[PDB]
């Protein structure tokens, strides 16, 4: 219709393929007027059968869309990079935007924030150059084994089990060569359960039904070591959604999701990773990039709450479309 | 010799106009720049306005200054009492209201006391700011901010007298604290409230200013200290100035400005000279600082 708003999926010439393909079979074209824009290695734009200074054809496809939404996904993981784009650019986007993704990438912040709202986050420690130890103090608060793992990085990298404190050192410099600001979290174990958070256009936040992960088979309980994404591609990884747990911790639980997108400012979307602990639950990250695959867990958790996927991608537009 | 640029409402292009007379051209090759009057060709750039911080970040060039999510921080009264208050240091009390919530909660009330300064949680405090001495006035004043920013910050309001402290990033990492300086519009001692932000204080011809304040020893040290702290809170960079209400319950923080006046006679330069850091020396300093840690994570 001559009334249909125009949508770009822009994607990385895999996972973000799939992912767009994802979103283009689900746009509803009685409402949405959809095109498909692949980012080349080199970075130009090129459109694709859909079934300031700006890139090489990103200039003629932004004219000709009302809003933009990109696979914030790459070879390497999350990639959020195209969204200081559209902002420059000035124009809207299914996305959490620069600040909150980059609150949301670096764990000090993240963690500072959460705890500020009073929200439960495992005990920690930061340590910039040149500090490699730990005061006893420190030590005895935090307990072993400690993860150790850059402030800021994904999919695990530069990440250590600390299992003695002469270990530290040396996991400090490990993780050193992939950020300065080095991360020590005491380490978390229990039941890992996700939640997803929806933005509403009038800024409504809604959470999802809770999904379960185990990728620890023998040992029965997972711990904090390895992030969400690394374990949910594990071949290994079994997948409980909804997950089976009391009403009321359920409920708790969803609550909790929607303070912590609320914490750090968050837009659109996110998915928050809980440990079920001995001590009750502890937010392990948030995070504001979630994958856009028909088997990804943020929408499979919104279909297990009712929420199809066409309606899923409807509401982030639209609510993108009210700010 | 090091190539600087200058980049710069309208106190920007002022601003910029002292940086360029001040620094040492015998130490500093140095560009104004709105526009001349891309590249590169330069080795450190020095923004006195203004997002351009990630332009530059992007762009793998040293600049003085906070940056990007620290200057987010600074510019956002709910992060950054957050943050605060989350190293242990004292802030007002305060409410937070994201749509489509408009109306508090009797624990938020409760909590919050009267009166209250309703804010745009972005932005300056001039715009969208209301004084509200009862509760029925509430709705109004969050229509009014609400105007300006969808998110909006009641705040309980902090009395008393007023103090700035500027923190300067030194080359070698360590952080140092000016002497206080005081402000004073309105006609009392304390009563000086946080309504208005130290920068449209600043600019009242009513405005009385004492620089070294006057305050006791022991007070003025541990303002110094706490001034240290919240700058390192924000995670922020190069230099910031720091609000303080010194109150019946002693000092609190109002604000964190991380990109204070640049002019001779701005109060983060003023703060300095008085604390035996001429202008010269003290962007000389900065610059060096900047120099010393980046570009790349920090």
């Amino acid at each position: 219709r001559d009334r249909r708003v125009r949508v770009a999926v822009v994607f990385g010439g895999a996972i973000s393929c799939v992912s767009a393909g994802s979103i283009l079979r689900n746009l509803d074209s009685r409402r949405f007027d959809v095109i498909a824009v692949g980012i080349t290695p080199a970075g130009s734009w090129v459109l694709t059968d859909a079934n300031v200074s700006l890139p090489p054809g990103a200039g003629e496809v932004l004219e000709s869309v009302d809003v933009v939404f990109p696979v914030l996904h790459g070879p390497y993981g999350e990639d959020g990079t195209i969204q200081g784009l559209l902002e420059l650019a000035g124009v809207p986007y299914v996305g959490a935007g620069v600040l909150a993704s980059a609150v949301g990438m670096d764990k000090e912040f993240t963690k500072k924030l959460l705890a500020a709202d009073g929200l439960p986050v495992g005990a920690y420690a930061v340590l910039r150059p040149p500090r490699s130890t730990l005061h006893r103090q420190e030590c005895e608060r935090l307990g072993l084994p400690v993860f150790v793992k850059p402030a800021r990085g994904g999919s695990s990298i530069g990440v250590s089990r600390v299992s003695s404190w002469d270990q530290l050192p040396a996991a400090v410099a490990r993780a050193r060569r992939h950020d300065p600001k080095v991360i020590v979290e005491a380490a978390i174990s229990g039941r890992e359960l996700e939640c997803g958070v929806l933005e509403m256009p009038d800024g409504t936040l809604e959470a999802s039904t809770l999904g379960e992960i185990r990728v620890a088979g023998v040992r029965g309980r997972e711990d904090s070591f390895y992030d969400f994404a690394t374990k949910y591609l594990d071949d290994a990884a079994e997948l409980d959604v909804p997950a089976k747990v009391d009403d009321q911790v359920a409920e708790a639980i969803r609550q909790l999701a929607i303070r912590a997108f609320a914490a750090i400012d968050c837009r659109g979307l996110a998915r928050v990773d809980f440990f079920l602990t001995d001590d009750g639950p502890v937010i392990n990250e948030i995070n504001t990039m979630p994958g856009f695959t028909t088997i990804s867990m943020y929408p499979r958790m919104w279909a297990a709450s009712g929420v199809d996927y066409p309606t899923l991608l409807a509401t982030m537009i639209e609510t993108t479309l009210a700010r």
